């Protein structure tokens, strides 16, 4: 209808439904010519109509099973988010086109552990040349990225050379040591060896984190002692910190928009902001530019100082992401982030309770026209009475005030109970959310590893020269993949065969078979 | 295999500290340095005493539970301390525009042991209205450090 | 030997044998 309004069905409408669904199936579909790769076509035709049995069958005779099972997961997930009658929706969403790809990849990885890692990076032939990882990340396959095989792949691409073996001690210590010293320390014309040992991701990670610390301490000292009069204003601070933060913003924008491909600009912009920490960096840059503009106004000197000194706080709060790669500590961050949503609300209400208590005390015991006096006394009592300071000279005075102070000390145990409730619910929510933390951390680790793969080895200061070299450079096998395809198919049918054998040996089937045979022989012997 | 232990290394570093201190004790110029080294050697000796729980069924495994937790505890505490120092830097660079490094460091240490221990110096934390809003925001943020302590004890108990 | 899986498989196989025999007749 839309296509005819612009200016019964052929295959063009079908192609357009699919391309609207994925854009990884952009090739799509002369009513006479014999189809190419028909088993795919039937997979699609039977998965659009939410038919399961025919779908998995048509799949069990096709080439790939981690390309197509993930594309079908995406398609049914979208259609289930597009259904009207919620019963059909809850039916669609309960189809499990994910367990199939996870299973095929498990069985395809246990058998070689080195062909699997050519399966993932592979450019799938039938789905218009998109890797299994593209399809796996569009479908938001969190249950696939958490797969041990894929995790080992992400490791072996994180390190890069001497991948599994490089203890953090020797790694960090390799800072200064030369080429042959590394050779005696960490495994891997010698200039090319130095390149292969200091171009890997983890070295870029450590280099950028060291440069980040140096940035924070430079900024600290130049915010502390470099506020020379507005005639000079920020004199030594401005040049350095401005250059650094400028190249940092340039790095952020570049890595945001110039990494994957030349796709739709509005889509890339919206998915850039669709993060939470990209918003952190955005508000940080906004605060810093507001403060640096205030720093040019001699009348608002203190306001500029304030804005920079809050900008520093948001910068140093940004540093939290460096736990993402640490297995032991990593998921604690997302546990805390999960708890924080309820923590903010509950703490706000507890604070309102505390302020109500303060109002009662101030309006009873001390009959303070200065708003400063009232507010500062209510704040101090929140930081003195709740921190261990009972001013009996001002909280105990004729007997009615004494009974009032008694009742206040009586009520304080209710605030103690409130703190106990806070810590109890805090500790409960951790055990409640400890489930999905591993999978979410795995997804975050994937994004981090590909990110730090993308960037060059230069630091934010040297990122200027790195991007300069980038713009300068921008200014100026069938047999083996056939072998891998056949091996994939063999592993698919192996998986099917063993699953069917295990389903045959199921004791429910055994009991039903023997009961039916007993019934048959009983009818026969009763006939006689 | 002797050094392959962790507590044999404890005894090794203890003997090293004690011999360094007893050599300093012969230098009349470094008298205080020898006193310091012996007074840290005493601390490592008295920390050695922990092994005597190994034979007690009720208390024994608590030691190794704590030792298991300590590896993550050190890292998490170090980062929390870095957060606290960042807060101190923000406060010092905002409210009080202290060229003496002693002054800055000692004030940041005291605020970590006064504001986090129950001492709100309103005479130095409350002062014209912009500084008041800043003190308000600092008191506002302190609950985040409280949440961090709660996270610490929660992961510790888990 | 006393495992119930073995017991069930043994009795199922014996039921199959006797069923084949009685069907032969």
């Amino acid at each position: 209808e839309e296509g005819r309004l612009t200016l019964a069905f052929s295959l063009h409408e079908v192609s357009r439904v699919l391309k609207d669904f994925l854009h990884d199936a952009c090739r799509g579909f002369d009513l006479s010519r014999k189809s190419e790769d028909p088993w795919r076509d039937l997979f699609l035709w039977a998965v659009l109509q939410n038919r399961y049995e025919m779908a998995t069958y048509f799949w069990a005779m096709g080439r790939e099973g981690v390309a197509a099972a993930l594309a079908a997961c995406k398609i049914i997930k979208e259609m289930s988010h597009l259904e009207k009658e919620a019963e059909v929706a809850r039916t669609m969403r309960e189809a499990k086109y994910e367990q199939l790809a996870l299973d095929l990849f498990s069985e395809c990885y246990s058998n070689s552990e080195d062909r699997a890692f050519a399966l993932l990076v592979r450019r799938n032939h039938s789905w218009s040349r998109t890797t299994c990882l593209h399809l796996a990340t569009e479908a938001d396959a969190k249950a696939f990225f958490a797969h041990d095989g894929v995790q080992a792949f992400l490791t072996k691409i994180w390190w890069g050379d001497m991948a599994t073996g490089t203890p953090i001690l020797r790694l960090l210590g390799a800072f200064t040591c030369p080429a042959l010293i590394y050779t005696n320390l960490i495994s891997f014309f010698l200039l090319t060896r130095w390149r292969k040992f200091w171009g890997a991701p983890v070295t870029v990670f450590l280099g950028n984190v060291v440069m980040y610390f140096a940035f924070l301490f430079l900024f600290s000292y130049v915010l502390l002692v470099d506020f020379r009069p507005p005639p000079q204003g920020p004199s030594g601070s401005e040049v350095t910190l401005y250059f650094w933060v400028f190249t940092l913003v340039l790095e952020e924008i570049r890595q945001g928009f110039f990494t994957n491909e030349d796709t739709r600009l509005v889509k890339k912009f919206t998915l850039y902001v669709e993060d939470n920490w990209n918003k952190c960096d955005m508000v940080a840059i906004f605060l810093f530019i507001v403060g640096v503009t205030c720093r040019m106004v001699p009348s608002v000197f203190e306001a500029g100082r304030t804005v920079l000194a809050i900008d520093f706080m948001v910068f140093t709060l940004r540093l939290i992401h460096i736990f993402a790669i640490h297995k032991q500590l990593g998921p604690k961050i997302i546990i805390v982030e999960r708890m924080m949503k309820d923590v903010f609300f509950f703490l706000f209400f507890l604070s309102v309770w505390l302020v109500a208590y303060g109002v009662t005390t101030q309006a009873l015991l001390h009959p303070d026209g200065r708003l400063e006096w009232i507010f500062r006394r209510v704040l101090y009592r929140p930081y003195l009475q709740i921190f261990g300071q009972i001013p009996l000279d001002e909280i105990d005075e004729y007997a009615n005030w004494l009974v009032i102070l008694l009742l206040v000390t009586f009520l304080l145990v209710t605030n103690v109970l409130l703190m106990n409730l806070l810590i109890a619910m805090f500790s409960y929510t951790f055990q409640v959310v400890q489930g999905n933390a591993d999978m979410f951390w795995k997804f975050q680790r994937y994004h981090l590893i590909v990110e730090y793969h993308g960037r060059p080895a230069l630091a934010p200061p040297f990122i200027l020269l790195s991007h300069l070299s980038l713009v300068l450079k921008q200014v100026f096998p069938d047999p083996v993949d056939q072998k891998i395809i056949t091996w994939e198919t063999v592993q698919k049918e192996n998986f099917l065969s063993t699953m069917e054998k295990r389903r045959r040996d199921s004791e429910e089937e055994v009991l039903r078979k023997t009961a039916h045979r007993v019934d048959l022989i009983a009818k026969y012997i009763g006939g006689l």
